[PDB]
């Protein structure tokens, strides 16, 4: 477990957020990218606004973040930057649907978004299973996603890092099930079944938000909506984030080609030309259905569907030779 330092903690505790951002952060389309030095500060602020100021002991909270950052590897996409990106969309979702959720779910989900891809190796579940990796042996399904929760807990157990010190064991075991379910749900393999049922719930008007099974499903989707939110940004930010993604995908494809095995077209850098078409398929199969059903259940999240459709037209244009 990579532990943080004190001068990192002393610099972050004396962090104001510039007043121009105070308005900007609240918006769904907000792009954190240009404020790398402000991300630990931006997450502290987001936790502060959603769960209240005096919620976590700020010594611990600040300590928890910089070790979360240290336990993200340097890889093209699934990194510290990504985690904070995913955390902001959740902040925006939670802010615009506040009383729909509870202290422990808001505190739990924001942390879980920040922790949701901890120590990602730039490898998908297919790979790790296809080559009998240690992690795939210990976790048969949702392979990385279970390791992420395993890692999330390992950080909480560290010296003065347990930000849930002031929770009763009841609350503490409640909050770890919110986090675990949320982190497992980011496994896209599960989303498809999750979204299918939530649409059938929604269409035959029987979703009840204080029905406990529906909460975990609705929260399950929210994590997918947060994980995929590069598609909900402005067009240039999306084109740039798609590169970061494919650079991780093709990295994974190179390793296959060293082992003498054809990678899937998504992970072949020698199929760059199909990128325009491949995004279109993901947008129609995954993204649009994700944010349509979310907007249906939480109407204040409509700007996610809005911007998703904007970036669908852009990929539609790129295939139609008008980039
Ligand atoms: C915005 O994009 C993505 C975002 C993602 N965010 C999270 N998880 C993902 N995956 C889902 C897949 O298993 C690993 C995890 C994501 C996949 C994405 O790419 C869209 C798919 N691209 C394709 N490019 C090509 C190129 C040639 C032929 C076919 C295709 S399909
Ligand atoms: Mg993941
Ligand atoms: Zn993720």
């Amino acid at each position: 477990m990579s532990i943080c330092t004190s001068e990192e903690w002393q610099g972050l505790m004396q962090f104001t957020l510039p007043v121009r951002l105070c308005k900007e952060i609240e918006l769904f389309h907000f792009d954190i990218g240009p404020f790398e030095n402000m991300w630990p500060g931006i997450f502290v602020y987001m936790v502060h606004r959603s769960c209240g100021t005096s919620c976590f002991e700020l010594e611990k909270l600040c300590r928890f973040i910089m070790s979360v950052k240290k336990n993200y590897r340097r890889v093209p996409y699934h990194n510290w930057k990504h985690a904070v990106t995913v955390a902001h969309c959740m902040y925006a979702i939670l802010q615009n649907n506040h009383t729909l959720f509870t202290d422990l779910e808001r505190k739990g989900l924001l942390i879980a978004c920040l922790c949701h891809d901890l120590d990602h190796r730039g490898f998908s579940n297919s790979y790790l299973q296809k080559f009998d990796h240690p992690l795939a042996a210990l976790y048969s399904t949702s392979t990385m996603e279970q390791h992420h929760f395993s890692q999330t807990v390992s950080i909480l157990q560290l010296e003065g890092h347990n930000i849930f010190s002031t929770l009763s064991s009841s609350e503490y075991e409640q909050v770890l099930e919110i986090i675990r379910k949320a982190i497992i749900a980011t496994d896209l393999a599960l989303y498809f079944g999750n979204r299918k049922q939530l649409e059938e719930m929604y269409q035959t008007g029987s979703l009840n938000l204080n029905n406990q099974s529906h909460r975990d499903r609705v929260i399950g989707l929210m994590m997918t909506a947060c994980d995929l939110c590069s598609v909900t940004k402005l067009w240039p930010v999306t084109k740039l984030t798609a590169n970061d993604i494919y650079a991780e995908f093709w990295a994974e494809g190179d390793e296959m080609k060293k082992l003498g095995i054809q990678p899937i077209p998504m992970m072949d850098r020698d199929k760059k030309d199909e990128v325009p078409q491949g995004q279109l398929g993901f947008y129609n199969a995954v993204a649009i259905p994700c944010y349509t059903t979310l907007t249906q259940i939480l109407p204040p999240t409509e700007p996610l569907l809005k911007a998703c459709r904007d970036n669908l037209s852009q990929w539609e244009k790129v295939i139609r030779g008008e980039e």
